[PDB]
């Protein structure tokens, strides 16, 4: 009974997280095995964010020059390299309390929870979607740099997603754990546009699955449409199109409640085209989209880890 | 920049988990130093819970009546006792990752985390507010009896919360960890009304504040109030009434942002006579109430534990 936007438990992501210093610059680096993990603007001066050159800056640097504390336990630092837009910091220690890990590059409109840090230090813990267009809808102060996002699978913990920035806009973009950029986005001081964004349909249809599950129901309707009607649909109001790969991830659900993929989209195209009357649905006014099938089965299901 | 509802980081609680069977019941314990705490009715069958007297049924247990298993570490128990609605289990080992801590009774409108727990093993983490008629709207399945509510004050843990069980109306009820319900609530399958519930009124300004913070301006308006005037408005849409209490505790946000808490009163009046038009406030269509004023403050200034 319920439905919460809920992150995964974080204790196996804390006891990765340290302080990595670089000079005068000081963020958040990942500590799996004998490897730190760390945006590689750790080595840029605030003179430099504008045009840095970054094979230059990071010549200039040593081992020694870099300083990696996880606590008080201070990490000596053995070798480093650049991958992508990751820092790799080789010390002589390998992490006690790394997890069973792996890293992972997930698509648009998959969730994951993000472990917000400060100096080092985990501040809290959020869930969120990589939206279609490859930002992130975050809550990151300045000092949030390489926190991570991650989800949880049993035993192992899959990283997906370092923070380096925040657009002018207030959305957030970062890169995976190899580095690469989530999307268009480069690690400069420049202006960068986000793409148009759009709605994930497959999640809002989940959440609508959810809201069946847990007693909201006022917005089913004996209405049905086709996958081809419902498109039309989607695109006037700023949907992704619904494709017949969205329709088999929601086959699950529908077996568990008894309602067709199609007769859900002829309750989520009717409420695109009249709202909510006033309504809410699990305590929300809006349509929902940051929950994926595979989360709305997890929650009305307890899987554990 | 972004704002989200952000949980603590579950770590330290996650090293106390722990799965408490009794017979044929299993539930969620919480193993702190050498005692492990958990929800009395453990020791029921479905049949005892529409009259148990629990006195007569502890009476029937011994030490080895109770097994307790944190992940595959069997504790030995030596000793049992009842306080109010909680179960104490003496074990032969003090839990090696029991962090600093304090059992604390909450006021209704405060927040706290919660972690979502199945045979003793960590699930999910939330965030949510104790109503002011002391029910939580929380996320829970059957098995999830003993998952524990929190705050982190850097490094001590106030335990506030231990889930007990679901009302018909979907909503939850719980104790705190010296087993004395929140609300009028009773361990026991018999009709329990919860009080008529109210919105959380400073929790509803923080978050104004909150938006303001964050570039979420439009409500923003040239009009004022009165303590006593907002309050008639207040009753009219069921909101608290605004104390000078809460005034005071919003001092640091009406000081960091220069909007008087009574100009803010004038804004949340005119939401409320007007509703939204449309338009959203940090991503939502309602009116939020879950995040006290110190979530605010924590939140736009990046406190870590
Ligand atoms: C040295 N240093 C730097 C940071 C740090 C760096 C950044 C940051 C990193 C890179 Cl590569 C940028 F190109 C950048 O230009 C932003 C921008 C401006 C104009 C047009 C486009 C763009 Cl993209 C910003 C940041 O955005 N934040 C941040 C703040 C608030 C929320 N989220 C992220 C923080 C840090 O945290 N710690 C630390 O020591
Ligand atoms: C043996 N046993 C029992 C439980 C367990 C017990 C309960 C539960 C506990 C007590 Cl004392 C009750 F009086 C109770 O009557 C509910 C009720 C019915 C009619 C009128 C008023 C009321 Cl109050 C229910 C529960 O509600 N849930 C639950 C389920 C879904 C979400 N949240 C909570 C779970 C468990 O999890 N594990 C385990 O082993």
């Amino acid at each position: 009974s319920g439905f919460r936007k809920m992150a995964f438990p974080s204790g196996k992501v804390e006891g990765c997280m340290v302080q990595v210093t670089c000079g005068t610059t000081t963020l958040n680096g990942l500590w799996l095995d004998d490897v730190v993990y760390c945006p590689r603007h750790v080595i840029c001066t605030s003179e430099d964010m504008f045009n840095p050159n970054y094979e230059d800056l990071l010549i200039r640097k040593s081992n020694h020059n870099f300083l990696v504390q996880a606590g008080n336990v201070q990490l000596r630092v053995i070798g480093h390299s650049m991958q992508n837009c990751v820092l790799k910091l080789k010390v002589d220690t390998a992490n006690p309390k790394t997890p069973k890990y792996k890293f992972v590059r997930i698509q648009p409109g998959q969730t994951f929870s993000v472990l917000a840090c400060y100096n080092g230090s985990p501040s809290g813990v959020y869930q969120c979607a990589m939206r279609p267009n490859f930002t992130i809808k975050g809550s990151f102060l300045n000092g949030s740099c390489g926190s991570v996002g991650f989800n949880i699978d049993y035993d192992c913990v899959s990283f997906c997603y370092m923070h380096h920035m925040v657009l002018p806009t207030g959305v957030h973009a970062g890169t995976d754990l190899e580095g690469n950029f989530y999307g268009p986005f480069v690690d400069r001081q420049t202006a960068q546009a986000a793409g148009t964004d759009t709605t994930i349909t497959v999640n809002v249809l989940a959440w609508l699955y959810a809201a069946v599950i847990n007693g909201d129901r006022w917005f089913l309707n004996r209405f049905t449409t086709t996958l081809n009607d419902f498109n039309l649909v989607a695109m006037k109001y700023n949907y992704e199109p619904l494709t017949q790969d969205h329709v088999d991830i929601l086959g699950p659900l529908s077996a568990q409640t008894g309602i067709a993929v199609l007769d859900m989209c002829a309750s989520l195209k009717e409420l695109l085209q009249n709202g909510m009357n006033g309504r809410t649905i699990l305590g929300s006014a809006l349509l929902e989209d940051e929950f994926t099938p595979f989360d709305v089965v997890r929650q009305c299901s307890g899987v554990t880890f």
